[PDB]
């Protein structure tokens, strides 16, 4: 169901509408020109920004989930249609960690890294950070197993060092850490996300319960539960085979309509949340995009956001001159970053009534933004057809035309004209707000 190249391709009519508990699919030439490097083109510089693999829900979730579908099974006096699995379901989620399918997507994705970056991988060992999360860590490791897997199988590499994570940024309200937002303590204190998607799932869950209540007998459910059941589908199937080869049980319970509902939700808590949406959203990505210029231009970072002035100071974590950088993150981090980088800067306010795709929204949606095993890659190429290096954003293999600056029809913009067009995130944006 899930290969290198294209991602997870199985009931996709379900599968890619689960938002940020999709798993990564391929958006090669979906609304964008081919990801390819172009003719007479050569690769400089490329930054990876990975979000960790597929995962069991947190504690606090997994609590929530167990304990719906315990009340489930001790108040329904039949489990009809559909809903008949419940009668024997056995809950046996974790919490977390990546689950089996959510390494390998990892591996994947290093193994794809490799694949497309070859020229300059064979004797390149990246730098590499982590944000502080166990499984952020161990999306690392994998991606570097996948890596040096196809590093090795190729017969013209002259550098097979293994990488290690150089960088474990800690994760603490305290801590600026550019690869997971909580510092900025009125940020950290919205509510919006979460009143945008309650009030979402007002308008949508309603029918949904009737239906479930009505296959359920002595089964009363809020709006929530209704949301829980749904969570689940994308759980169970990561969780429950090795390469998420099965549907969950969960899934056919709630229609084709109703997941494009679902999507939807999760892409109102997204960009309300940690993009656009939120007054505060971009503000979190202003810190990795300005050592995202510093790596660009090979300068010292000029921040005064969530970067570490004594982790971007030091060579030794922070070395300005590596060519290939990896970087490990959370999707709401990546979220924020993108944003920053105003990469949907094509994108209108999302409705909070009218279901839009990512088609009508400029490209923008979480499971095509920030899927389970998301990556993006920044890349600096020096072309034939132009003096200056040019840079191109693929984000889950879609070019993303960049904002600000004279873009090409390819989605390119000189360097130094990219780096001018991010004067908002240059200046430190609404930071001061945060305080
Ligand atoms: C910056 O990083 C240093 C070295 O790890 C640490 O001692 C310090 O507390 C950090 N400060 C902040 C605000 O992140
Ligand atoms: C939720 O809906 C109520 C009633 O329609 C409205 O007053 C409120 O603004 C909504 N909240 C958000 C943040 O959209
Ligand atoms: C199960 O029944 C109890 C006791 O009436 C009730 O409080 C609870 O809401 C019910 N839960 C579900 C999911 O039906
Ligand atoms: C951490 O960030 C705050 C601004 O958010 C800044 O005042 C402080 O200097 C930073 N500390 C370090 C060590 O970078
Ligand atoms: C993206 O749009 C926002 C809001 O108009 C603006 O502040 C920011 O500078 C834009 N970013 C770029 C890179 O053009
Ligand atoms: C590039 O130079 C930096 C100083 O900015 C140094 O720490 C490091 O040896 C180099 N980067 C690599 C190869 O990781």
């Amino acid at each position: 169901c899930d290969t290198v190249d294209l991602g997870y391709q199985c009931s996709p009519a379900t599968s890619h509408l689960w938002g940020q508990y999709s798993p990564f699919f391929s958006l090669e030439d979906e609304l964008s020109v081919s990801s390819k490097l172009p003719k007479d083109c050569r690769i400089t510089l490329v930054q990876v920004l990975s979000r960790h693999g597929a995962r069991y829900p947190t504690s606090s979730k997994s609590k929530k989930y167990k304990k719906l579908v315990t009340a489930i099974q001790a108040n329904a006096t039949d489990f009809k249609g559909k809903f008949a699995f419940l009668k024997t379901y056995n809950y046996t989620l974790g919490a977390d960690d990546l689950t089996p399918f959510g390494e390998q997507q990892l591996v994947n994705s290093g193994i794809k890294f490799y694949q497309r970056y070859k020229a300059l991988a064979r004797s390149v060992v990246p730098f590499i950070r982590a944000s502080g999360s166990d499984r952020v860590i161990a999306s690392g490791e994998k991606f570097i197993e996948g890596f040096q897997q196809a590093k090795l199988a190729d017969p013209g590499a002259t550098n097979r060092a293994a990488p290690a994570i150089s960088v474990i940024i800690p994760e603490s309200e305290t801590f600026n850490n550019t690869l997971d937002h909580g510092v900025c303590t009125k940020f950290e204190a919205s509510q919006l996300g979460d009143e945008v998607a309650a009030n979402f799932t007002a308008l949508f869950a309603p029918d949904i319960r009737a239906r479930a209540e009505k296959h359920l007998p002595g089964v009363t459910l809020t709006d929530e539960d209704v949301v829980s059941l749904m969570d689940m589908c994308s759980f169970d199937t990561v969780a429950r085979t090795s390469d998420a080869s099965q549907l969950s049980p969960f899934c056919q319970l709630f229609t084709h309509n109703e997941w494009k509902k679902y999507n939807y939700l999760q892409s109102l808590g997204k960009y309300y949340g940690y993009g656009a949406g939120n007054p505060l959203g971009p503000a979190q990505g202003i810190g990795f995009t300005n050592e995202l210029i510093a790596r660009l231009t090979r300068s010292p970072v000029q921040d005064h956001t969530s970067t570490n002035s004594t982790l971007v100071s030091n060579p030794a974590t922070f070395p300005l001159n590596a060519t290939m950088y990896v970087d490990f993150s959370h999707d709401n981090s990546m979220v924020s970053i993108f944003f920053a980088l105003g990469l949907y800067n094509g994108t209108e306010p999302l409705s909070r009534t009218s279901v839009e795709s990512a088609k009508e929204l400029d490209g923008y949606s979480a499971s095509w933004v920030v899927p389970f095993g998301a990556r993006a890659y920044f890349e600096t190429m020096q072309c034939k057809s132009e003096k200056e290096p040019l840079v191109r954003a693929l984000i889950n293999d879609r070019v993303v035309p960049l904002h600000g600056c004279d873009v090409d029809k390819l989605g390119r913009c000189k360097l130094n004209d990219f780096v001018k067009g991010l004067s908002w995130a240059r200046s430190g944006g609404n930071w001061g707000e945060c305080f």
